[PDB]
């Protein structure tokens, strides 16, 4: 019964359609199909991360499929050395294949395991490829992964970029399975608030909607949209930009009147849901410099009693957006960053920066100490109450 | 610059050691380490599901490597006939290779993905197997994922099984770099609580310190070992095992004075972390099942006007454990359970045996309704008390 002939090898793109967990993941509440059109446009934003893309727009067409445009360099199309096709076919239909390997392409990329698209493709129904590169447009097309043809020059062209539309499989995905405007357009305007100088459009061949991201503030502006319909207690954002040790760091914050703390947390404009070294490396240096503050302006008597961590980012809304060459993240969702020197690398700049903006804007500084005493008293007035009811 | 030429691919177990974080996760913090003997355990532990294991022995050696020794069937020794080398080879150095790729070698397996051991065997500097199968002992010796020689018969024995000696490569483990007893016995003592009849041994050679997990209860020992520093608040461990529909559930849950929530849900003794269709069973029954019992003992009145769902929860140590032919999870870490078949099977089961034991153990369903009136009553006088510091 159980030998050597139980023993099953998954090859080509076999593996993402037996377990689409591992690659696109939930496959029926609908994550995993917005996924989908995620990792198009993640490599769509890293053309423009390199410099090379201004210009991208998402269309969610009336079939239910979705289509990614850039004005970025193209996928490459010559014929791969080693692997015998085009080098665009190799991206397609081979797991960890892919420029982002090493920094010679990309100097800093959320991209990483080579196998985003070769994934999209693998669990699409169809896939239909266009890209605009050396003078020449080159097009072709695949079904559940397989290329119907090889790459091929169509016509000539002055412009560079790449054109993906896919359907999904609905072998795949289940449920939710209809594309949802407001979760496409929720990324790709916090991606405007990450990219400034690139244009993202996002277009419903449904119902005629359009939208055009092309906003104005970077993080600064991020921050200002986040405490839109909160009441910001003070009026100064705390905001930089540093870069060092081949590290960039940009944060920016300001508190509100409410009880939540809201930290959007990027790694090369990858979302981090459950942080990281660049949570841990803002939090460290929160801490050190409001309690250093409240310390120096004799307002310590309650923080040195009562105030603690916690209390502190009550109210808080902050954007810390990071830039590494080569980040490890705890799994491949990306969602928690590992990168140990990105701990100091946010800690060191926040430490100085945070106290100058203190010094600078008093008022705000005055606010700010006034909401975490206000956030203890609470914290105390509620731990109490529970008590006496026993 | 970017062309055909910047695009690599990654061969053999190479991606494994590019991108560590996809395979086995952080490996700055320990918990990929010891995820390195976890995926080795899990693959024991799958034999004893299968009904062939009945004996694991984990050892912490001095030199910090651990084995893990299972009297299962033996990791099939056969030439593949595909590949070209031992089924046992094929394992340890290909992706996406193994038995659970179908119900025909484990009916219910907490793997599914082929990758566990061959990640384990690419992050160790030297693996050692041994394989006892066929009247025949197997050995082979892995550097760095590279089988030093063919797998080779070398003694007879009348045994099964599989040992596996591992040391983590120090290129790919950084800052915890040694193993933590008490990390490997948390998991194996849940282990033996899941898995009543398999003898589970962790030795360590650094100090002599020994454990053997045969717990006698199965998940109601389990519940009762939990709540041993919490204060029970009544002494019927609510408990059922039921199979419907290809679908083992098994849940065992009982209130303590706390103010925690704990819930430890499992598919095929793999932990979901972020839960998934079996916890929101569970959730959907729990509320539906007190709600129900409340409005028909007149008790209704608070729970009506304000008791929700978060104050059942208060106080609550439960474990959930369903057995699934063929799971799926939202991502490759498998820390919550997609498989949307699993709720109605968790939702029928506990809304038929909660009502049941509530009718029978009037006693613990009386303290059970004060319990969640007492948490709605705190909560509201906390709310309050906020409100009054404004
Ligand atoms: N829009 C694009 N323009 C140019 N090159 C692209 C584009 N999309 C993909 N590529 C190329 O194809 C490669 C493979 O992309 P894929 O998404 O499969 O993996 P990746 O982006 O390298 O990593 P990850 O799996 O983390 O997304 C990229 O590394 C890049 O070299
Ligand atoms: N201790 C063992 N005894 C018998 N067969 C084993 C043992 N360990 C591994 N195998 C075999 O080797 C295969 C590959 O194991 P591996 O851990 O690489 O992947 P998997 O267990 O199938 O899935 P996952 O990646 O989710 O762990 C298993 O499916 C099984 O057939
Ligand atoms: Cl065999
Ligand atoms: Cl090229």
């Amino acid at each position: 019964s159980y030998d050597s002939s139980s023993i099953k090898v998954l090859k080509g793109l076999d593996a993402v359609r037996k377990r689409p967990g591992m690659y696109i993941g939930d496959t029926d509440d609908g994550t995993g199909l917005h996924h989908m059109a995620f990792e198009v446009v993640d490599n769509a934003i890293d053309e423009a991360l390199a410099g090379h893309c201004k210009d991208i727009v998402v269309t969610i067409h009336a079939d239910n499929s979705v289509s990614v445009t850039d004005d970025g360099r193209g996928i490459p199309t010559g014929i791969h050395p080693s692997e015998g096709v085009s080098a665009a076919e190799v991206i397609m239909t081979v797991l960890h294949a892919g420029g982002k390997f090493d920094d010679n392409s990309y100097k800093v990329s959320g991209g990483l395991h080579g196998v985003g698209v070769s994934v999209v493709n693998a669990l699409s129904q169809k896939l239909e490829l266009v890209i605009q590169r050396d003078g020449k447009i080159h097009r072709q097309i695949y079904e559940h992964g397989v290329p119907q043809a090889p790459l091929a020059v169509t016509g000539d062209t002055d412009k560079t970029g790449t054109m993906v539309r896919f359907w999904p499989s609905k072998s795949t995905f289940t449920n939710v399975t209809e594309f949802e405007y407001e979760i496409l357009a929720k990324r790709l305007r916090e991606l405007s608030f990450l990219n400034s100088g690139v244009s993202i459009r996002l277009r419903d061949k449904r119902d005629g909607k359009e939208d055009h991201f092309h906003y104005e503030g970077g993080i600064k502006a991020f921050v200002e949209y986040l405490n839109k319909n909160k009441t910001p207690i003070h009026p100064n954002i705390f905001y930089f930009s540093t870069e060092k040790d081949g590290i960039g760091v940009e944060v920016a914050l300001q508190w509100n009147d409410g009880f939540q703390e809201n930290i959007y947390c990027f790694t090369n404009n990858i979302p981090q849901r459950d942080g990281g070294t660049h949570l841990a490396g803002f939090r460290a240096a929160m801490t050190r410099t409001l309690n250093a503050y409240m310390d120096k302006e004799g307002y310590s008597k309650k923080a040195k009693v009562s105030a603690t961590g916690d209390d502190a980012r009550e109210g808080l809304i902050a954007v810390v957006s990071v830039k590494v060459p080569d980040p490890k993240f705890s799994s491949q969702t990306k969602d928690k960053l590992v990168s140990s020197e990105v701990k100091s690398a946010v800690e060191q700049q926040m430490n100085e920066l945070l106290s100058e903006y203190l010094l600078e804007n008093p008022s705000d500084a005055k606010i700010v100490v006034g909401k975490i005493i206000d956030a203890a008293r609470a914290r105390e007035a509620a731990r109490r109450a529970r008590e006496m009811t026993r």
